[PDB]
C-alpha cells in the first residue's frame, strides 16, 4: 500500500489529505447548495448541486445547507455528495486503493458511525477504514500522552480527559455550543445595529465577520464599560456589496457565549466550567497532570484572548496551590487532521483497520467492537 | 394623573387613544404626503404637507410615503409630524400632562427606541413614557399568560414565545414579510391581467383590493386547479375612476406568499414554519402549552381562512398526538392597542414608567435598561 | 402532646406526615427552582423560588436544583426553604407544637446532623427532635429485629447489619451510587440513540423514563444477546412535547450499573458484593441469620427483577449449604417513613428525644451523644 | 559464594537487599495494579500489570491490590510477579546464584511457607533458601538475646517471647490488627469531616496522611477533652489534587485502635495487654528479664508517643516493684531486614540452609522440619 487517506469531516470544513503529510490538501466548506431561482439561460453548464468552494462562490443564487449538524450527519444523500467531491474532484484519487481514516466526535449516535462504515465499503469500496475520535487525535498532534482536550469546532465542543494512554470515558463532556451557534447569535445582535442578515448566503458573511473581528475579552464587565465610551473599540468591515458596518461591543459579546451560554438560552455551563467539572470527575491522583495539560483544538479556539481567559478562569476554580497551563498551538485549527496523519502512518496502527473481509462477516456493527 | 396615552405606531396605521378604553379613538394611516404638481390657484390653504386622512383624501396630487419601513422609523423629520398630528389634531390633548405608552417590534435596532425616547421628552415633553413590545401586548388582550404570538401587521411578522409570565428571547423569530410586501406582490400579479398600478396613489388602491377580495386557500394546488375552470372564483372590484377589474386566482396567490415566501424571492420559511421552528427552539416541557395557545394578532392575520391553514399546516409539522389551537379573536386588528390599554391602566405597572427626572440623569440610554 | 412529625428528607423526595399513620401525607420532590428567563408580564404572582410540586409543574422555565446531594445537605439556604414549604404549605401545622423525627444516612458528615439540629430549634423552634438512621427505620417497618438492610434511595446506597437489636457499626457499608447516578447514566446512553437531554428540566424526564421502562435483567449477557434480535424488547415512551422514543437495551443497561458500577467508572463493588462483604465483616455466628433476612428498602430497589438478581447472585457468593432470602415488600419505597411512624409512636421511645431545654445547655453537639 | 539475598516480603513493603549491608537497596510497595479504563492511545508501552513504584506512580488509572493480606499470601500468581520485579528489575541479580533468606510471621498457615519454598526452587531455581520468623530477626538487629518482641507491620501484630536463645512458642500471641486496619479506620472517621475516600487509589493517600499526621495520645480521654477546644490540635494536609483537609481529633483516634481494638469491632485486647498476657504465659523466672526488654519493630510502632504509652500502660498492669523498658530504636522500620542481614552473614548459620539437593528428596515439606 502506498498511503492512507485522512478525511476529517468536520461540521463546517472538510479537511482531507494523505497520511504522513504536514497539512491537508483539501480544505473546503461542507456545504451543498441547490439553486433557487428560475434558470433562464440555455446551456452553459447549469448543474443541480454545488459542493464546497463552488457553492461558496455562487452562493447568491443558492440555498446553502450543511449536512452535518452538531456532529450528527443528517443528510446522507448529500453527505455522500461531499465525499464524492472530496475523493474524485479535490484529491483526485481512487478510493478503491487507499484506506480511509475517518473522525467523529465522542458521545455520538451509534447509527452515525455505522452509516459511515456502510457507505465507505459499499458506495466507495475502500480496502479498510477506521473511525477515530477527534479529541484523541488532537493529542497526537501535540505529541503528548496526558491531557484534557478542549476540542471545539463548528458543530460541537467536547472535553476528553486522557491520562497516560488511557481515556476516562465517564468524564467525557459534550456541549452542543460551537462556532455555528455563535454565528447565529452574532446575526441576532447585529440586528440591533440595524444590519439584517436573513438568508443562508449572509450566514456565510456573518461567519466571515466573526473570523476576523471578534475576540475574547479577558474581563467582560470592564470591556462592557469601556464600550460605553465608544471610541477605541469599533472596527469596520466591508461587505461584498460595498457597504461598511461599524461593529462595537459585538466584537466581544459573541465569544462570551462560550463562557456564558445563557446568552443563547442554554441551561449549561461554559467551556471553563465543563473543563473543571470534567477534571473533578477524574480520579484525584491524575488531576495534577490534567491541570498542566489543557490542549485546545479546533477553530472555535482560534479567537484572540481565549487561552488567556481559560487560564484566567480555571485558576479561579482550581485550588490556588498548583499551576494551570493552557496549551495553545498555532496550528490547532488543523490538529485533528495532523494527529490523524500521525496515527495513520504508525506501524503499530496498521493492524487496527476494519478491513473489507472483516466487514463482510459482521456487517456495519463491526465498528463498535473495534473502534471505541 | 387622569389617564395615559397608548399610541400604537404601526407601520401602516396609527392607533391611538387613552388607557382603559375599549377601542382607539385615533385610527388613521401613517402617511405623510407632499404635493408634486404646480399649484396655480392663489390662497385657499395650500399646505406643504398632509398627514393621515388628509393625505388619504387628497392622494391623487400627492407623493405619499411612509416614515416607518418594516418597523424601523427611517424619516424622523416626518415621524414627528405624525405624532404632532396625533396628539394635537386627532386626540386634542396636551402631551405635557399624559404619560405615553409606545410600542415597537422585537429584534429592532437600538437607535430606533432611543430616538423615540429622545423625541417624547424633548419635543413633546411628556411626564413619562414606556416602550413596550407588540407581541407581549397582544397577549394581554387575549387575557392569557402562556402562548406563542404570531403578530403580523404592515411592516413585520414576528413570533414571541411566552410561557407563564416569562418570555424566551432566544426563540423570538422576526420576518420582514408583512402586509406591505403583499401589496407589492399584488401589484406585480395584477399586471398580468393588464391592470398597471404604478404610483403610490394606486398603491393605496391595491391595498384596498387586498383588504376585501383576498382570502387564504386551504389547499393551494387544488384552488389553482379550480381556477382553471374560471367561473366560480372571479370577483369584481370598482375602481375610484369607475373602471371595474376582474380578479381571479390573484385572490389567493398573494396571501399564499405568507406561507410560501419564495414567491417574492425570499430564502426564508413561511409563517407556519417560523412558528414551528420557534416552538422547537423552546424547552421541551413548555411545547405542550405553546401548541395549545397560538395567538394571532395584527392586520395581516385578518384574511379569511388563515386560522384554518395555520391549524392545518402546523398539524402536519407537529407530532400527531397532541392538539393545535389557533386563537383567532374578532378584534385582533387592534389587540396590540387593547393590551396596551390594559397594561397602562394596571396599578402594578405605574412604577415601571421612564420618568422625566430619571431621563435627565441617564440620557436616552435609560430605555434599554428599563424596558427590555 | 397530640402527635409527632416524621419528616423523611430524602435526596429526591420529601416524605412527611404524622406519627402513627400508614402513609405520608406529604410526598413531593426535593427541588428548589429559580426562574432563568426574562419575566415580561407584570403582576400575576411571579415568585422568585418554587419548591416541590410547583417547581415540578413550571419546570420548563426554571433552573431546577437539589439541595441534598448524596445524602449531604449542601444548600442550607434552600433546605430551610423546603422545610418551610413542608410544615406550613403542605402539612399545614405549627412546628412549635409537634416534635420532629428526622432521618439521615449512616457514615455521614457530623456537620450535617448538627446543622439540622440547629435549624429545628432556632428557625422553627420545635419542642423536641431526633435524628434517626434510615436503614434502622427500614427494619421497624418490616417488623423484624435481625437483618442486613440494603437501603438505596436517590442519593446513597448503604448496608447496615443489625442482629437482635444490636447494630454492627464496623460493618456498615456506604456506596454513593444510587438513583440519581442512574439517571445520569441513562442520559448518557440515550444519547447514542440520538435523544439529547441536556438541561435539568429533561433530567426530570429521563428519571420518569427510568421509573416505568427500566428493569433488571437476571442474566446480563443473555439479554444483551437477545437485544441483537431487536424485536421483543423495545418499548416506546411519549415525551411531553409529543415525540416518541424507542428505547431498547437501555431498558436493562442502566440498572446493571447497580451490579457493575464500572459502567459509570467507579472502582467499587456492586450492591450484591457490598452486601456479601458486609456480612463477611460480621461475626461468624450471626451470618446465618443475616443471609435469611435481606431487607431491601428505598426507591432504587423498586425495579422489576432486582429481588431475583440479588437472590441469584449472593447465592453464587455465599456457601451453598444455606438459603438466602431477599425480603421485598410492596411498600419499600416508603418504609423509612413507615418505620419512623412506628418508632415515634412507641411509649418506650418518648424519653429519647432531644428537648429544647437539653439543647440550650449543650448546643448542637448534643446530637452526637444521644442519637448515634 | 559471593553473598546472599535477604528479601523481607512484608504485607505493605518489599524490603530487599544483600546480606551484610546496613540498609536494603530495594524498598517499594507490595502492590500489583491492573488498568481499569479504556486505553485509546496506540503504542507507547501500555503494559498489563504495574508492580511497586510504577503502580504507585500511575495509581489514578489502576486497580491497586495487595497480594499479601494479614501476612498470608493469597494471590500466588501476583506474588511471583513482585518477586520477579524484585530480583530482576530492582536488585538486578541472577537468582540462580544467590541463596535467599525469606521471612514470615509466626502462627501462620503451613501452606504459605511450603508454597514459598516451591516457587523459589522451581520458578527461580535458587541454590538455597531459609524461611525465618520476623520477630526473631528483630532481636538480632537489637543485638540482644532476651526479650519479648512487639513486631507490628502492615499485616499483623505479634509478640514472641525469647529468653536466652530459646523461644517460648506456647506464648506467641498473634493479632491481625495492624497498619492496614488503621488505614481502613482512618477512612471511616475522615468521612465524618466530609472527606470521602473510596477507591484503592485514595487508600494510598489516607495511608500517607497517617504516616505524617497521626500520633499516639498518652492519655486518650484528656486529649479528647482538649479536642473540644479545637484550636491547638488541627493540622492541615495538602492532597495531590490541591485540596487541603483539616484533621483534628482523628490525629489520635486511629492509633488508639492499637490500644482499644473495639473501635474497629474486635473482641480482642490491645497491644499493651497482649504483651502482658504473653509475659504472664511465660515462666515466672524469666518475667523479670522480659519486662526489661520490650523490643518494638515494624512500621506500626513508628508513631510519635507509642513507646511512651506502652511503657505507661504495661506499668499499670505489671507489679510496681520492677521496671519496664520499651526498647525503641530509630531504625525499627527496617530491623526485620537488618537482623536478616546479620543472620545470613553468620558463619554458624551457613549449614542451616535448605539446599536444592535436600529439597529434591523431600519435596516442599522439608521446610517444616528444618526452619521451625
Ligand atoms: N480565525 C478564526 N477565528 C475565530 N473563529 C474561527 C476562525 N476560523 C474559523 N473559525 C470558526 O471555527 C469554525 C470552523 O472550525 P473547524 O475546527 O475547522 O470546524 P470543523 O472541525 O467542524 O470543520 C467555523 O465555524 C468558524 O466560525
Ligand atoms: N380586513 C383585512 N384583511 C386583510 N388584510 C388587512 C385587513 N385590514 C388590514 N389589512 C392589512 O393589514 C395591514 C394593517 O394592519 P395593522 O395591524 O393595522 O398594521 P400596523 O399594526 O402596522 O398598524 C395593512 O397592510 C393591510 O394591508
Ligand atoms: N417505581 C420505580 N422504579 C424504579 N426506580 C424508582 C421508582 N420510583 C423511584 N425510583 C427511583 O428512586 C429514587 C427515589 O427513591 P426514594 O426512596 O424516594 O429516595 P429518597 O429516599 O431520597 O426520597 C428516584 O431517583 C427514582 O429514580
Ligand atoms: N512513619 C510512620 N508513621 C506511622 N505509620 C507508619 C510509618 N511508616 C509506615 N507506617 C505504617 O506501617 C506500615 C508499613 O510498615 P512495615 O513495617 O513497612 O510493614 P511490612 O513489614 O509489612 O513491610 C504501613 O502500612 C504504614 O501504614
Ligand atoms: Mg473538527
Ligand atoms: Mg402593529
Ligand atoms: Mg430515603
Ligand atoms: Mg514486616
Amino acid at each position: 500500500e502506498t498511503t492512507a487517506l485522512v478525511c476529517d469531516n468536520g461540521s463546517g470544513l472538510v479537511k482531507a489529505g494523505f497520511a504522513g503529510d504536514d497539512a491537508p490538501r483539501a480544505v473546503f466548506p461542507s456545504i451543498v447548495g441547490r439553486p433557487r431561482h428560475q434558470g433562464v439561460m440555455v446551456g452553459m453548464g447549469q448543474k443541480d448541486s454545488y459542493v464546497g468552494d463552488e457553492a461558496q462562490s455562487k452562493r447568491g443564487i443558492l440555498t446553502l445547507k450543511y449536512p452535518i449538524e452538531h456532529g450528527i450527519i443528517t443528510n446522507w444523500d448529500d453527505m455522500e455528495k461531499i465525499w464524492h467531491h472530496t475523493f474524485y474532484n479535490e484529491l483526485r484519487v481512487a478510493p478503491e486503493e487507499h484506506p480511509t481514516l475517518l473522525t467523529e466526535a465522542p458521545l455520538n449516535p451509534k447509527a452515525n458511525r455505522e452509516k459511515m462504515t456502510q457507505i465507505m465499503f459499499e458506495t466507495f469500496n475502500v480496502p479498510a477504514m477506521y473511525v477515530a475520535i477527534q479529541a484523541v487525535l488532537s493529542l497526537y498532534a501535540s505529541g503528548r500522552t496526558t491531557g484534557i482536550v478542549l476540542d471545539s469546532g463548528d458543530g460541537v465542543t467536547h472535553n476528553v480527559p486522557i491520562y497516560e494512554g488511557y481515556a476516562l470515558p465517564h468524564a467525557i463532556m459534550r456541549l452542543d455550543l460551537a462556532g455555528r451557534d455563535l454565528t447565529d447569535y452574532l446575526m441576532k445582535i447585529l440586528t440591533e445595529r440595524g444590519y439584517s442578515f436573513v438568508t443562508t448566503a449572509e450566514r456565510e458573511i456573518v461567519r466571515d465577520i466573526k473570523e476576523k473581528l471578534c475576540y475574547v475579552a479577558l474581563d467582560f464587565e470592564n470591556e462592557m464599560a469601556t464600550a460605553a465610551s465608544s471610541s477605541s473599540l469599533e472596527k469596520s468591515y466591508e461587505l461584498p456589496d460595498g457597504q461598511v458596518i461599524t461593529i462595537g461591543n459585538e466584537r466581544f459579546r459573541c465569544p462570551e457565549t462560550l463562557f456564558q451560554p445563557s446568552f443563547i438560552g442554554m441551561e449549561s455551563a461554559g467551556i471553563h466550567e465543563t473543563t473543571y467539572n470534567s477534571i473533578m470527575k477524574c480520579d484525584i491522583d491524575i488531576r495534577k497532570d490534567l491541570y498542566a495539560n489543557n490542549v485546545m483544538s479546533g477553530g472555535t479556539t482560534m479567537y484572540p484572548g481565549i487561552a488567556d481567559r481559560m487560564q484566567k478562569e480555571i485558576t479561579a476554580l482550581a485550588p490556588s496551590t498548583m499551576k494551570i497551563k493552557i496549551i495553545a498551538p498555532p496550528e490547532r485549527k488543523y490538529s485533528v487532521w495532523i494527529g490523524g496523519s500521525i496515527l495513520a502512518s504508525l506501524s503499530t496502527f496498521q493492524q487496527m483497520w476494519i478491513t473489507k473481509q472483516e466487514y463482510d462477516e459482521a456487517g456495519p456493527s463491526i465498528v463498535h467492537r473495534k473502534c471505541f
